[PDB]
């Protein structure tokens, strides 16, 4: 089997990406942000506090035929960015882009943060990670791409993510006609539960290229690119009049201007990010100072290619026994 579905931005700023899922029977379809940095299929549903939705569309579970309460099973989680929501958990049918799981854990909010209940336009995530991060407790569940992993054509899913522009999330085959050029494979450590891996190096716009080790994972809900202070630094040294701004909370720039792309490496392959992919726009309304898109990892732990860096490319995230990712232009 395969499955096919378009990811759009919610906002002009490619803040993130939601793609359409059908859970239940009959379906009640949900906008979800697909996030290959964790590991839970959760959504606002019939259970949210009243007070902690606002406009989001909800899971009922009580109006579909296939939904079952997984008894006794509790979830809860803490995303990078200080965001948190927790529950109980049902089965149920899901469908994405025509690819359907029976049974699948969809993991019903009964509390979510403040930065959820803001955004509308997310009605819930669908991790992509390695099932070993799922939060439910006490028996683990497995995420829809591990569930769909054996009836795929291939063991694979690909993101295609757009600048500015809706993109695709295929599951179970490479669309060949998609990229240009090849598709460079490279090493996946899963021992944290991400697609953890090593780029090899990086260039600043038209500069030389740097061949260093820079591991990191890749995580499509993640906005930004998150690299360490040192890459950071030789970035945004390339910008006149940008700074780190603790008020802010890390590197503005004159909204004036032009962008220099960024260049990552994988295995002898390069990903060229272009310098307007890297404009996350003015930090509050009208303003002139504008947030930039690269930013430092310092104090995270870790390396985040996120969309910034992932939309520059058609991005395999190959589930064989030992997995691996492949980046193409595009």
């Amino acid at each position: 089997s395969t499955g096919s579905a378009t990811t759009t931005p919610i906002d002009s700023l490619d803040d993130a990406y939601i793609t359409p899922v059908q859970i239940g029977t009959p379906a009640q379809t949900l906008n979800l942000d697909f996030d290959t940095g964790s590991s839970d299929l959760w959504v606002f549903s019939s259970e949210t506090t009243a007070s902690e939705v606002d406009g989001q569309t909800i899971y009922t579970p009580s109006k579909s035929t296939t939904a079952k309460l997984l008894s006794g099973a509790t979830w809860s989680i803490s995303y990078g960015d200080g965001s948190s929501s927790s529950g109980d958990v049902y089965t149920d049918t899901v469908s994405v882009g025509g690819l359907t799981v029976t049974g699948q854990a969809v993991e019903s909010a009964k509390k979510v943060s403040s930065s959820f209940t803001e955004d509308s336009t997310i009605d819930g995530l669908l991790g992509l990670a390695f099932s070993t991060l799922n939060t439910v407790s006490p028996t683990q569940q497995k995420t829809f791409f591990d569930n769909a992993k054996a009836s795929l054509d291939s063991p694979v899913f690909t993101a295609d993510l757009g600048y500015h522009a809706p993109g695709t999330y295929n599951f179970g085959f490479i669309d060949t006609t998609a990229y240009t050029g090849s598709i460079t494979y490279t090493a996946v450590s899963t021992k944290q539960g991400f697609w953890e891996w090593t780029s090899t190096g990086y260039a600043v716009g038209s500069g030389t290229f740097k061949s260093t080790s820079i591991d990191g994972i890749a995580d499509t809900g993640t906005t930004l690119l998150y690299l360490p202070a040192t890459v950071v630094s030789a970035y945004w040294a390339q910008v006149s009049g940008a700074k780190s701004s603790s008020s802010v909370g890390g590197y503005v720039f004159p909204c004036s201007a032009t962008l220099p792309s960024f260049t990552f490496g994988v295995g002898s392959a390069r990903i060229v990010i272009p310098g307007d992919y890297i404009d996350f726009g003015p930090i509050s309304t009208g303003s002139s100072s504008c947030f930039g898109g690269i930013q430092s990892s310092a104090g995270i732990g870790i390396n985040i290619f996120g969309d910034v860096a992932l939309k520059a490319a058609f991005v395999v995230f190959n589930g064989a026994t030992t997995p691996t990712l492949g980046f193409a232009s595009k």
